[PDB]
């Protein structure tokens, strides 16, 4: 009640990659596996997929037949939305189209993609927004949100982004926010507190980024009571995606951790 709980398939990627588990039943495995009856895609896993008609009728069945709500599609290699050349941000763009259609055919609400760019501070902030302006023009006419994930570079500066959505200027463009993600560079590292505040205001998702935990069982690098708080100052009282990427306990581990943790959390809060 106070938010509900889902699943990102990035926390499965090594399962996914080395053949240890089928795409397919991505549903299945959140559901069965980890008592998870929401997931988020990564498009990395049906590379070529998109527009197979069939394809997306068999992903909409598993889902429906194991009573798994499809809540997003995260989109990967299909180009920088901000990419310095201008050909290649129009392609950019182009690309994403696809995975548009395949989110409003699942039923998902929103893609996620990249804020890529080149240049300095207000070249990336005019470049990015203008490719999530452009592919938000596409997807608002498929009910269908573009959203962005902090993700390096820029992308980690909450002020930064939390401008390129101001400037994008759509109702239908906003953020995905995501715990962990604030390494700007090498020397930078954004306050993550400070960044999900400033990118609240546009969340359309939550991305609960896990990657190691302590005895207690609570997250080592983001304290979760602290950032679940700044989360729901903000009316969210929808999913928060499970995306567990550390590389000490297994996925498995991994996801069951999270969820432990939300769910702790979760019951604290009213």
């Amino acid at each position: 009640s106070p938010f509900e709980i889902s699943l990102a398939q990035w926390s499965l990627h090594k399962a996914f990659f080395d053949k240890k588990a089928d795409p397919m039943d991505f549903a299945k495995i959140a559901k069965e596996e980890f008592g998870i009856n929401a997931i988020e895609y990564v498009n990395q896993f049906y590379k070529g997929k998109a527009e197979d008609q069939a394809f997306l009728a068999d992903l909409k069945k598993r889902a429906d037949d194991h009573g798994v709500k499809s809540l997003l599609i995260m989109c990967d290699g299909e180009g920088a939305l901000g990419d310095a050349d201008e050909a290649k941000r129009k392609k950019a763009v182009e690309n994403h189209y696809k995975w548009v259609a395949a989110a409003k055919y699942l039923g998902c609400h929103s893609i996620r993609v990249n804020a890529q760019s080149g240049g300095s501070y207000d070249e990336q902030l005019a470049r990015a927004a203008d490719g999530l302006r452009r592919l938000t023009e596409f997807a608002a006419t498929h009910d269908i949100n573009v959203i962005v994930e902090n993700h390096g570079g820029l992308s980690s500066n909450g002020a930064w982004l939390a401008a390129v959505m101001k400037k994008v200027d759509h109702p239908r463009c906003g953020t995905l926010p995501d715990f962990g993600n604030f390494r700007v560079s090498k020397d930078e590292m954004y306050d993550r507190y400070k960044g999900v505040e400033e990118l609240m205001p546009f969340a359309k998702a939550v991305s609960a980024k896990s990657h190691d935990f302590d005895a207690a069982g609570n997250e080592i690098h983001t304290d979760y009571r602290k950032m679940m708080k700044i989360v729901a100052s903000f009316g969210y009282k929808g999913y928060v995606g499970i995306e567990y990427e550390g590389s000490k306990i297994s996925e498995a581990d991994g996801i069951k951790a999270t969820k432990k943790l939300l769910e702790t959390v979760r019951s604290e809060m009213a």
